């Protein structure tokens, strides 16, 4: 059920980023783990590069720290020309929070737009409350 937000970003969820078999047929080279328990799948056969961003689904969690570090590596993936996973344990909130904003800042996009065309792909995503606001001060702060 890995949703092909691009070309080369793909937003998933646990067992999304456990089928090896499927990833490689795709071209992942990148994986964003959005969780702060959960394992790096497949970390010891060095096949990907990770990053962690260990976050929780609270509306106490602050993303907005993260996004820079998220955005960088997700350019890197484009610019080496090999796919990316973005997981949390199910696709609906914190991962997703990162990919709105990602299509925010480097694609042409506002959050109404850059949430509408991820929700037009994978439907299951409802960022929480505290998630959306911190879309909305992203959005300001870029058209400061």
């Amino acid at each position: 059920e890995l949703t092909p937000i691009l070309p080369f970003l793909f937003l998933g969820n646990e067992q999304d980023a456990q089928d090896l078999d499927t990833m490689q047929r795709l071209n992942i080279g990148y994986v964003i783990n959005v969780t702060t328990h959960l394992p790096l799948y497949h970390y010891e056969k060095g096949l990907f590069n990770y990053k962690r961003l260990p976050a929780t689904d609270s509306n106490k969690q602050n993303l907005r720290q993260y996004f820079e570090e998220a955005f960088e590596f997700i350019e890197e993936a484009h610019q080496c020309g090999k796919g990316l996973l973005i997981h949390c344990q199910a696709g609906v909130s914190r991962s997703a929070t990162i990919v709105i904003a990602y299509l925010m800042k480097h694609t042409r996009m506002t959050m109404t737009d850059a949430w509408k065309f991820v929700k037009g792909k994978r439907p299951i995503i409802s960022p929480n409350l505290n998630f959306m606001g911190q879309l909305l001060e992203f959005e300001e702060d870029l058209n400061n």
